[PDB]
């Protein structure tokens, strides 16, 4: 039912699918499905040297914002593909980027390139910028 | 091929682990299977309030130490249960505890109680005590 | 020569506290990202907020990669850490209308932002948490 | 009443300096934890010294629950934290021939142990990596 995501294993993951986005020269940059994928982008951007990074902003669909183009020559990056509305607005207004997710659910799953996390549908995800460290009693309370 | 254990997912899973042992009162105590076991028995030991804590230290096999006893009431935990060497003289020298591990691969799962995470036979798990937190240079060197 | 190392709790700690100071959320248009080390502290910010509007500037007569159009009203601009003014100085010229913040300010980017959560020494040799990751090491055995 | 926070991180941090320390490892039997707090460290000496040989004892005329035999002759007793000296005086009645360390020592637990690595003060008040998780918490917004 609760699945937590610590920032060291995003960062984990992260690095996992940097390395297979290499070389870096094949990149023009990268996009950033706002706000999910704010902190995925940050870490592909440090890992693959690119300096060019652009959002695309979706909150009944309505785009805030969004990078011109088709997408080609750039990696498009989400935290999480769950429901697959916002995956499949993405997919089709960008086509010809490498669309690319840290997590997917099964209703995204099929309208990504790739992604590291497979998550049950049911699964409730915390990312770690749900969280804070904080004490935690003694589950036993003994 | 790699799966890496960092500290704060390693007290997730025994934290998860400690709550399907509740109630607390059901135990005598916590035998860990040495060196692995150590640090999820502390973890295991703080949530339930327990405080009778001995190890079993198994090196062809060779005992070099162990707690006296068939197990009964208490809780057996070892870190990852591999090959099921050790897991069989485990499960037959303690045939009445509670034999748990927070990671197992497929030689050793069916001869524990419980487990919280299955990893393939062929992946290479790094613990948290097999690792620093050190600098990376970008994947990319760019 | 000590090294200085952020983890990645303490940078969402000083976002936290950063968050704290930007309250109400209803009063900023959006959030632009100072890339690449502003898109963390945007993320944390972002989620804090609520805000969903995030846009980048991604700076090289200032030359830039691509950048959020307008003066900056309504925004705050957000980077990891001012360090020696030239990004910042960057940020005031394209952005005089922002509320430019910071996590991190050395004394030579300090006088250029609105905000910071910890100042640090100008020689303070820093790691970001995205610098660091898990790696093997052999047994002192 | 500032918190002492100790990270996981930090404590294997430690744990290593002291192993460094008890370098070689050819010198000792084992490892005696002191239940529960020395358990964790046990774990990073064990691994650091490829020491298979490890054992506990568990504390309350002292009583105990259980304790390994023996004086501490080639042993090495590890807890995480002398504090009050309550449980540093048992270990050096128990096993006056043990190696007694500490990862943090309290002034009044610190001349009843060998060696320690961190010293704070007496009124400190200090959390252990095992006292902490992450939890959700509500945005600001
Ligand atoms: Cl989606
Ligand atoms: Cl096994
Ligand atoms: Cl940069
Ligand atoms: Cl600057
Ligand atoms: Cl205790
Ligand atoms: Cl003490």
């Amino acid at each position: 039912e609760k699945y937590v995501v610590t920032w060291d294993m995003l960062q984990i993951h992260a690095r996992k699918l940097a390395q297979r986005l290499l070389p870096a020269e094949q990149w023009k940059g990268i996009i950033a499905v706002s706000r999910g994928g704010l902190v995925p982008a940050g870490i592909l951007a440090r890992e693959l040297g690119i300096r060019y990074v652009d959002t695309v902003c979706i909150s009944d669909l309505k785009v805030l914002k969004r990078a011109e183009g088709d997408g080609e020559g750039f990696i498009v990056i989400d935290d999480l593909v769950d429901t697959g509305g916002t995956a499949t607005a993405i997919r089709e207004m960008y086509p010809k980027a490498h669309f690319v997710t840290i997590f997917a659910k099964p209703a995204g799953r099929p309208l990504v390139d790739d992604y590291v996390v497979d998550i049950p549908q049911n699964t409730w995800i915390f990312q770690p910028w749900d969280m804070a460290v904080t004490f935690v009693a003694p589950l036993s309370g003994k």
